[PDB]
């Protein structure tokens, strides 16, 4: 079950392309570079509504850390 808006599943995607190009699950400001978002704050909104869905656990505490439960 993927069913997930557009600018959701681009963000769900580079949870991916920074652990599979680099090593490390992106932070706020990384999602922003990528996508285009104007500051942290907007960022964060798709962030938290793909784990309120079911689909990523972030970690309260490391900026860095970033689980998916979907896909893999």
């Amino acid at each position: 079950m993927k069913a997930l808006t557009a600018r959701q599943q681009e963000v769900f995607d580079l949870i991916r392309d920074h652990i599979s190009q680099t090593g490390m699950p992106p932070t706020r400001a990384e999602i922003a570079q990528r996508l285009g978002f104007r500051s942290p704050n907007a960022a964060e909104e798709h962030l938290k509504a793909l784990a309120r869905k079911g689909v990523i656990e972030i970690v309260s505490g490391a900026s860095r850390g970033i689980r998916l439960l979907q896909e893999e």
